């Protein structure tokens, strides 16, 4: 009874959404190395190094 | 649990202060009509109207 069932709502609640902003920046991390989709002969390349 | 049961205390807490202030007021607001304890002939009042 320390405190309200509201306030452990409301942190729970934060707790949750970091959990998920953490997944998902580890996700985009991640992808910074591109990778092959399939197993194949690959060609010239269309984005060149340093492009956006 | 919608409040701690230390806001429950603090609340119940002052509505104590509350009853005890009240009760000592009516107590000194009773006292300020000034009664005879008994019957009888009364002699000079040695203390004038506007005296503290």
């Amino acid at each position: 009874q320390a405190v309200s069932k509201q306030q452990y709502a409301d942190a729970n609640a934060a707790y949750l959404q970091s959990k998920a902003a953490v997944e998902q920046a580890r996700i985009n991390l991640r992808y910074t190395k591109v990778l092959s989709p399939i197993s194949g002969r690959i060609g010239r390349s269309a984005v060149t190094e340093g492009a956006l």
